[PDB]
C-alpha cells in the first residue's frame, strides 16, 4: 500500500548531506555528528523514501540523486560534475533523475552565486534548489522535487 522511492545524497564532504537528511527526517539541525526511512505523502501518494545519505548498492539501485554543494564552497561547487559523471557511468544512463542543490544559504560567505549554479542545473537539464538545513528553507523542497523527477522518468 506504499511506494517505495531509493534516493541518494552526493557530493563533497561538509556540504550538509547528513544535516539535509535529518531535517527530513526529524525535524531538527545537528551542528555535529548509512541509510533512513521516512513516509510521506506527496501529492496524495503515500511514498515511503529510502534515503542513503552517503559518506554501492545504492549507487546502483538509487532511483534519484540529490546532488549537494554548499554555497560557500566552490570547490565542493566544482566537484559536482565529478558526482554527476560517476552517476552516468553507475547508471549507464545521460539523463538520470537528479537534483542540484546549493546548501548553506543562510551563511553570508558565499562564494558560489546563484547565476553559476543556474548555469550549471541548466546544462544538465536538471532542478536547481537553494537549502538550509539550519532553517529548513528548501528541504521538503528538494527531496518532493526530486521524487517528482523519478516519476517523471518511469513509473
Ligand atoms: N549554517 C549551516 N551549517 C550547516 C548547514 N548544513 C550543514 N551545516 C554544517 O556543516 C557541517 C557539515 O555538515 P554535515 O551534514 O555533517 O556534512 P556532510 O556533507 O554530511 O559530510 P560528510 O563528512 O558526512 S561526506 C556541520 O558542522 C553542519 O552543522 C546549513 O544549511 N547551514
Ligand atoms: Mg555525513
Amino acid at each position: 500500500h506504499m511506494t517505495e522511492y531509493k534516493l541518494v545524497v552526493v557530493g563533497a564532504g561538509g556540504v550538509g548531506k547528513s544535516a539535509l537528511t535529518i531535517q527530513l527526517i526529524q525535524n531538527h539541525f545537528v551542528d555535529e555528528y548509512d541509510s533512513y526511512r521516512k513516509q510521506v505523502v506527496i501529492d496524495g501518494e503515500t511514498c515511503l523514501l529510502d534515503i542513503l545519505d552517503t559518506a554501492d548498492q545504492y549507487m546502483r539501485t538509487g532511483e534519484g540523486f540529490l546532488c549537494v554543494f554548499a554555497i560557500n564552497n566552490t570547490k565542493s561547487f566544482e566537484d559536482i560534475h565529478h558526482y554527476r559523471e560517476q552517476i552516468k557511468r553507475v547508471k549507464d544512463s545521460e539523463d538520470v533523475p537528479m537534483v542540484l542543490v546549493g546548501n548553506k544559504s543562510d551563511l553570508p560567505s558565499r562564494t558560489v552565486d546563484t547565476k553559476q549554479a543556474q548555469d550549471l542545473a541548466r546544462s544538465y537539464g536538471i532542478p536547481f534548489i537553494e537549502t538550509s538545513a539550519k532553517t529548513r528553507q528548501g528541504v521538503d523542497d528538494a527531496f518532493y522535487t526530486l521524487v517528482r523527477e523519478i516519476r517523471k522518468h518511469k513509473e
